[PDB]
């Protein structure tokens, strides 16, 4: 049995496994070319790790790596059951916490290294945690959709740590009791996507698809799927990050006002943006707690060691 | 801040979630007393152990039990997200398993007391575990069922430690790549049982579905719709153990002769059927493997710390 050290969280209900120990040595390069050695060389790792039956599909993972860098704290690599992800919001928070945890790291401020940049996470009094994020902005604005059987939609394409299509006249209802109906919507959302070869900038593939709808307790609610057709839990650090942009370049949020997007599950982030120069700096407060501790174990025996299915 | 220790293995690829420390005092009742106790006082205790964000949809939880009986090596009582189970084939085979991880058995004979009745694990040389499950049984045969864009089908009623509607003219592709419309189907039958009044004996609430279908390495494939809209990774054991029944009583399997049974996801389970009395045995054979170890922590202050959802 090789063993997998972890700490597993959720940030708002979105699950966060972190990998303190168990993986392949990834060498000393930076956390993007060691993400590019963890997926050609070690994926069934990340297989094990997060799908079925020892974790979800519903799972992120994040490495724990050295950094590169004397000041950082950390280096990170995040994934899901489908595969990379750059950077993650609710990701970064459960990290922090579980460090916290772990009594790695004290209240205060730290600098994380991800394959996208290095992030800069506050953990407060409350254990809660803001997260300075990598720049976001949005790449084109209204690009219209035909949706088989729904008709027209215009999103906007835009960057947060990873590419979002964010549509606001969808006409679904956001909800927990009907994320199946959701779950179908942004599937076709991204097909028609596909089909017509929009991407994001120098043809990045636009993976997570967001809805946003008004809400009586926060700003926004919103539905996000996830690369892998799971749904954040979370209001979606990346994809609020991605919001922000798009509000600010609309003319609807201005710098350090802050912005309270609720999940489909209702659970909350607040943030705001900085400006410094030409880009926007998107910062997302929220709180993750400890699920629990756990070593992953892997029985060469078993046919599933490698996780099941496609 | 409290904590629950766990052992989670899979068998077959379907989990189990074994309790072995933090749970509430149940008293010294026979394991169907305990059960009434744990879900009248304790419920929520299931939901923090086997609903997201520490668990999730697909888990079956098994809290281990001091038996009433001295001859007995423990007890059990088993659970799933929407309620409790009778008894668990599959769910068995993993906590004799689990129990041998944790040294606390060795090979051999074990009788493990569950709230539908003791059963019989015998721990093989090979670590696979044949369960001698409670008698099973055909209540009713070819029941007639509308199905509204389908109709219409038929369908055995049979106890196999839980209650089942068995179908074989169901027209659908029993395969992995398929489970999101077998889950609709499935849905559909039990929302056409309840509309009609139909139950097992006593009223008997069925709540487990279960297709079946011809395979090329197996006897029979099968999907089986678990009573939270789960689907069980597993050729299910209590579900197979029906099907021994119904086999049986049409004069297709004759006591002590093999059937082969592969779930949905290819896993297989090895059974045949002893005849004493007007009663048949079944026995079940499969293989668990070790997924983890681990102690979930409930933080207070945690809003999910119940678990998510209705
Ligand atoms: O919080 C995020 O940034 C995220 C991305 C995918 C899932 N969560
Ligand atoms: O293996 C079984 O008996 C079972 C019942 C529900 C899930 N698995
Ligand atoms: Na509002
Ligand atoms: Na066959």
């Amino acid at each position: 049995m090789k063993k997998i050290t972890v700490i597993d969280s959720h940030t708002g209900g979105e699950p966060t496994r972190l990998v303190i120990d168990g993986f392949p040595d990834l060498g000393r390069g930076s956390m993007a070319e060691r993400l590019q050695i963890l997926e050609r060389e070690h994926d069934q790792w990340r297989r094990a790790c997060v799908l079925e039956p020892r974790g979800s599909d519903v799972l992120v993972g994040a490495l724990l790596c050295q950094p590169q860098a004397g000041d950082a704290c950390a280096g990170v690599i995040f994934f899901n059951n489908s595969g990379y992800l750059g950077m993650c919001g609710h990701g970064t928070i459960g990290l922090v916490r579980s460090l916290y945890h772990l009594g790695r790291i004290d209240q205060g401020v730290h600098r994380i290294e991800t394959p996208v940049g290095t992030v800069e996470a506050t953990l407060h009094e409350d254990l809660s945690v803001s997260v300075r994020n990598v720049p976001a902005y949005r790449y084109r604005t209204q690009v219209m959709l035909q949706l088989p059987g729904h008709g027209k939609v215009h999103g906007d394409i835009a960057w947060g740590g990873n590419w979002f299509f964010l549509i606001s006249d969808h006409g679904q209802r956001i909800a927990l009791d009907n994320v199946e109906a959701l779950t179908h919507y942004t599937r076709d959302v991204r097909q028609a996507l596909e089909a017509a070869g929009i991407t994001g900038a120098e043809g990045g593939v636009i993976d997570h698809i967001e809805l946003f709808a008004d809400d009586p307790q926060a700003d926004s609610r919103n539905f996000v799927l996830c690369p892998g057709k799971a749904y954040d839990r979370s209001p979606c650090g990346t994809g609020t990050s991605a919001k922000l942009a798009c509000l600010a370049a609309d003319g609807k949020l201005a710098p350090g006002q802050a912005w309270r997007q609720a999940s489909v599950i209702g659970s909350q982030f607040s943030a705001h943006y900085e400006k410094v120069g030409e880009q926007l700096i998107p910062i997302l407060r929220g709180s993750a707690h400890i699920s629990a501790e756990a070593t992953l174990l892997l029985d060469d025996s078993d046919p599933f060691v490698w996780g099941i299915g496609s």
